[PDB]
């Protein structure tokens, strides 16, 4: 017997192990289907960077009717850390109207206001040096970022030179320098947080942060390599959980909790226990013979994720050296690798194939001209046309609020809806983080072992495709800028400066963007339950007690931003809502 159950040691959920455990009465175990790290260079090393390492494996998503009815392998950590194992580090917060979106659907409490305490809370900012501030253009707001928690993040102590020549060319073309990306507006570029500890320059992954660094604690347990097949029941009391051997073997294990059971498994995870453990749509359940201990609509609807474009280039003049120096010079990869083993300085301290800055835009900065036109086309569009016929008027509605809040983000100059980046080599990269397509994931079957059935449904609302042709035309205006011109870039086939009208440019796109940059959430959205919700706005599951959704599945859409800060940050709220409640 435990205090608590947590299925699933991924961000979340050791985040909230480390805090409930501060209490030496209080037990916890966390169960994780994947194992513990090795600390291989490929997880620690950020020029070693090898997140396929820990990989879910056997995902693969249906045919996608939005990209050409493309099937794509789907990306999701099996770990110890989750995502934060083998995620490229970059560490960075929502803007304000996120949070205080979240709470206007219904949610009390949520707001950028009651989320900052607990941002600061999460973390330890380590200051880079200051030739590196002063010659980087690195600035940072030290009032809002934390100086005494555990998830350590500061930056890489180098940049590649062909970075000045982006930073410059997006100052040109309408993206100026952001004082701090942290402080609720990210409008320009910036300095990519990582989340790095810069005492070794490694990964400061939760395996480290929210399980090495109080291991010593008897009362935090760990099992992993086990998989949680089930919620187990006294009524509508959650008490214990079923597991099982994550490489399948036949046996089966019932634990139990004296408080309450914490879902942890992530957006591809969270819903799979729900629905075998008969929480979930009832046609769903019905069809699997699965008894219905909660009838909720939402589970595994409102799946939603961050696309990704890679853009190829060819350059006439690219400068020495670059991130394509590491993969085809032998002498600067070695040199490199040298300097890192020696002082830790140089290349090694970037996360492989990215580089030390990015842009994020709002859609009236990628969009001047022509915003108001797809806000227009947006607003005119029934919300219920993203959704197949047959959807549950719950759902139907809570997209209706989503979308609404999504709306006025469209018009708001201070929320992003896209980011831009150059490695200095021969990709740029660019990420639609709005997107108003909503996707599923539900169970096939009852055997625990089946992946579910995952259909991103990218590119199914239109509007999502007049977001991305802009931002896409947003980075063409950086690479056709004079500081860039100097290098002399050109877009390789398929793209192509001889594609100049949308459908030329959208066609090409159809063919190459990712539904995914591993960021799947909103699967067990925060919402009330009669707009399609499956928690409270205290992350409770409807209609059972002692049940409760910790991992980014919670969120009801996604950030002007990437999801490991938030995943952080709301876990070390909850751990403090859970304490309020059973007085420890
Ligand atoms: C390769 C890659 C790259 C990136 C990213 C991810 C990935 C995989 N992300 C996304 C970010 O890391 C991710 O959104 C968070 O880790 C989500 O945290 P959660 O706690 O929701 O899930 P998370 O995925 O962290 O943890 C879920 C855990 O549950 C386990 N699990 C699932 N089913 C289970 C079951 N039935 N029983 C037991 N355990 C179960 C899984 O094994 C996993 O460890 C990212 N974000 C960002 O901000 N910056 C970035 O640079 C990146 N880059
Ligand atoms: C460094 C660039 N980058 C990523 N690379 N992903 C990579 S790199 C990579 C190399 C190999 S290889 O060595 O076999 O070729 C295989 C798989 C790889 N993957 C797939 C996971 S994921 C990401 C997310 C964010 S965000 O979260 O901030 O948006 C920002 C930047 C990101
Ligand atoms: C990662 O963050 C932690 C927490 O703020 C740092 O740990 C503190 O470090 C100081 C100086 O070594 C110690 O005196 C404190 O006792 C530590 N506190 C805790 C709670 O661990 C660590 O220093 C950080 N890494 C870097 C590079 O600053
Ligand atoms: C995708 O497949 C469906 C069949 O389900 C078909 O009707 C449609 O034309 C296909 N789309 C493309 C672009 O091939
Ligand atoms: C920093 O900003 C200044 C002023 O715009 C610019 O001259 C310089 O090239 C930039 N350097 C880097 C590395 O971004
Ligand atoms: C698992 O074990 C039980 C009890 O021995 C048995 O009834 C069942 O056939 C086994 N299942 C598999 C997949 O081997
Ligand atoms: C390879 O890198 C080395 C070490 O920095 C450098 O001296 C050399 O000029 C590079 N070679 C090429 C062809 O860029
Ligand atoms: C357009 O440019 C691309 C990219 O270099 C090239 O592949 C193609 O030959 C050009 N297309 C036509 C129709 O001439
Ligand atoms: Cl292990
Ligand atoms: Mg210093
Ligand atoms: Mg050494």
């Amino acid at each position: 017997n435990y205090t608590f159950i947590i299925a699933g040691g991924g961000i979340s959920g050791l985040t909230l192990a480390d805090r409930l455990t501060e209490d030496p009465r209080v037990t916890v175990l966390v169960i994780e289907a994947g194992p513990l790290d090795r600390g291989e260079d490929g997880i620690l090393v950020p020029g070693a960077f090898s997140p396929w390492l820990y990989f879910w494996p056997g995902l693969v998503s249906t045919p996608q009717a939005g990209l050409n009815n493309r099937t794509v392998d789907v990306i999701t950590a099996q770990v110890v850390g989750g995502g934060s194992t083998i995620n490229a580090m970059v560490y960075l917060r929502g803007d304000k109207d996120d949070y205080d979106s979240w709470g206007a659907l219904g949610n009390p409490g949520w707001s950028w206001n009651s989320m900052l305490p607990y941002f600061i809370k999460s973390e330890t900012f380590t200051p880079p040096s200051p030739e590196l501030a002063a010659a980087g253009n690195i600035t940072w707001d030290g009032s809002i970022r934390g100086r005494s928690g555990p998830v350590n993040y500061s930056y890489p102590n180098y940049f590649f030179p062909g970075s000045e020549n982006w930073w410059n060319a997006a100052n040109e073309v309408g993206l100026p320098p952001v004082k701090d990306p942290m402080a609720g507006s990210k409008q320009g570029v910036f300095w990519i947080p990582s989340a790095i500890d810069a005492r070794t320059m490694t990964r400061s992954h939760a395996r480290r942060n929210h399980y090495d660094r109080v291991s010593s604690r008897p009362n935090y347990h760990i099992l992993p390599s086990h998989l949680v097949s089930k919620i187990l029941f006294r009524g509508k009391q959650a008490i214990g959980v079923s597991y099982i051997p994550t490489s399948g073997g036949n046996t089966t294990t019932n634990v139990y909790a004296s408080k309450e059971i914490t879902l942890a498994a992530g957006g591809l995870g969270t819903p799979k226990i729900l629905q075998l453990s008969g929480i979930g749509p009832r046609k769903l359940l019905n069809e699997l013979g699965i008894p219905v201990i909660s009838d909720l609509p939402g589970v595994g609807q409102n799946l939603q994720d961050q696309p990704t474009l890679t853009i190829p280039y060819t350059f006439t003049n690219n400068v020495f050296p670059n991130t394509d120096s590491l993969t085809t010079n032998a002498t600067y990869n070695a040199e490199q690798r040298a300097l890192y083993d020696s002082s830790k300085q140089g290349a090694y301290t970037i996360v492989n194939s990215l580089s030390t800055n990015i842009g994020v835009m709002s859609l009236q900065r990628a969009a001047p001209k022509s915003y108001r036109q797809i806000i227009a086309a947006a607003r005119a569009r029934s919300a219920s046309l993203s959704l197949p016929p047959g959807t549950d008027p719950a759902v139907i509605r809570g997209y209706q609020a989503q979308r609404n809040a999504i709306l006025k983000q469209f018009e708001n100059p201070n929320v992003g809806v896209g980011t831009v980046h150059w490695g200095t080599g021969s990709s740029a990269l660019v990420y639609h983080l709005k997107p108003l397509s909503r996707g599923t994931v539900n169970i096939r079957s009852t055997n625990p072992l089946d992946a579910p059935e995952i259909d991103y449904r990218t590119g199914t609302d239109p509007i999502d495709a007049q977001v991305y042709t802009s931002l896409f035309r947003k980075n063409r205006e950086i690479f056709n800028a004079p500081s860039m011109r100097v290098l002399g870039p050109s877009e390789a086939a398929p793209f192509g400066a001889n594609l100049t009208t949308d459908e030329e440019i959208y066609a090409v796109m159809r063919e190459l963007i990712n539904p995914s940059n591993a960021h799947q959430c909103c699967t067990a959205a925060m919402m009330p339950k009669d707009m399609g919700g499956v928690v409270s706005s205290e992350q409770k599951v409807y209609g059972v007690q002692g049940l409760r959704v910790a991992d980014i599945s919670f969120w009801p859409f996604q950030l002007s931003g990437s999801p490991m800060a938030t995943a952080y940050a709301g876990a070390e709220r909850l751990a403090d809502v859970i304490k309020k409640e059973h007085r420890l």
